[PDB]
């Protein structure tokens, strides 16, 4: 099995324990640790907070422990546009620069591949990236002539139909990278006013518009694309979506005014971490949908979509039985990375259940 934990590189900022630096990270849990993003500067890779150089030798480190630990640089994110990437792989001249300026830095710095989030290229893309990818792999081949390991290539992909035809040939991008995490958990998300949960596993034979929107149909749409069964690593949230009902109406179906509050560690709209939830259910209501295998909690006007150990290892078993290559988990730091907030004195307790899943077999 593969389990690729990602890591942000802002999580550090979090208040109190909120806080989480390379420190606090197992290095026999996860096979692939990605370091959250990085930056482009003059067509040239680069870092993007102030102590990143250090950060890399924070998280590099844990690969003394455990010599097998394999770790990626991801180039892109949320707060990096689309125009700035889809505007580096038009220009030949800007493609080639950006490529030949990266296995240097990642050897630099001991990174052992680099994973491109150019989150969502638009229907004039599709014919770049295919080639900005292409290459990249073409420039690694080379780089390993050098007589060192082949560094990695991989790409965080979007699992909405229409966003995957509108920008993406998986079946030539497939052929190019060591493997494809499919961001699972970019389902339902904040709001046309709707209570709904971001990352659903199955159907719920209830709706029939949007099957489109759920972990299976994705899965089975990648593969049919085209993209391998032993290169796709299926997302799985490690936090989970908040809502700000509109009506004591708490089923599904019940309107939303908005966001959600911020967690008093997270800080976002929106937005709550594994931990921080397990606060929450604390005078909840807990509820799950019995076909999409996923819950939900109520309190107050706040109504939450998140991942649970149970609906997590479902997740974990589907995984297995379509034989994909393996999991990925959003966030190590929005789970329960301290292991103080969720009871049981687990520490990292949805991670584990991944493995846990993924190992007995
Ligand atoms: C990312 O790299 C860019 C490269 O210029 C850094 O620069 C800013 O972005 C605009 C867009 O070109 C520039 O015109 C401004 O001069 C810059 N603004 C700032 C805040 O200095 C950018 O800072 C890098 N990103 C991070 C956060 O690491």
């Amino acid at each position: 099995y593969k389990l690729i934990c990602y890591y942000t590189s802002w999580s550090q900022y979090r208040e109190g324990d909120g806080s989480c630096f390379p420190d606090a990270i197992d290095p026999f849990l996860c096979t692939h640790v990605i370091y959250s993003f990085a930056n482009i500067s003059n067509n040239e890779i680069d870092t993007w907070e102030w102590n990143d150089v250090t950060l890399y030798d924070t998280l590099n480190t844990l690969k003394n422990r455990n010599p097998n630990l394999k770790t990626l640089l991801s180039v892109g994110g949320w707060n990096y546009g689309s125009q700035r990437f889809s505007k580096i792989a038009s220009k030949t001249q800007s493609r080639r620069t950006f490529i030949k300026s990266v296995p240097p830095f990642l050897r630099t710095h001991g990174f052992d591949g680099l994973d491109l989030a150019w989150l969502w290229p638009g229907w004039r893309d599709k014919r770049h990236l295919t080639t900005l990818v292409k290459e990249m792999k073409a420039e690694f081949v080379r780089e390993a002539q050098a007589g060192t390991e082949q560094l990695l290539l991989s790409a965080a992909v979007t699992a909405g139909k229409i966003a995957i035809d509108r920008g993406y040939d998986i079946a030539q991008i497939s052929r190019h990278l060591d493997f494809i995490s499919l961001l699972t958990y970019d389902f339902h998300g904040a709001w046309r006013q709707t209570v709904g949960h971001h990352s659903p596993l199955f159907r719920g034979n209830e709706d029939a518009s949007s099957r489109f929107s759920n972990a299976d149909y994705a899965v089975s749409y990648m593969l049919r694309l085209g993209a391998p069964a032993n290169k796709l690593v299926m997302g799985i949230p490690t936090f989970g979506r908040s809502y700000t009902l509109a009506s004591s109406k708490t089923d599904v179906g019940a309107p939303i005014s908005g966001p959600g509050i911020p967690g008093r560690f997270t800080k976002w709209k929106g937005i709550l971490a594994y931990y921080e939830i397990c606060d929450f259910l604390h005078g909840a209501t807990t509820h799950r949908f019995r076909d999409q295998q996923v819950p939900y909690a109520t309190k107050g006007n706040q109504w939450v979509a998140y991942d649970d150990q149970e609906s997590v290892k479902n997740k974990a078993r589907y995984l297995k039985n379509r034989q994909l290559a393996g999991a990925m988990v959003w966030a190590l730091d929005l789970d329960d990375f301290r292991g103080t907030f969720c009871g049981q004195n687990l520490t990292f307790p949805l991670t584990s259940a991944i493995k846990d899943v993924l190992a007995r077999v």
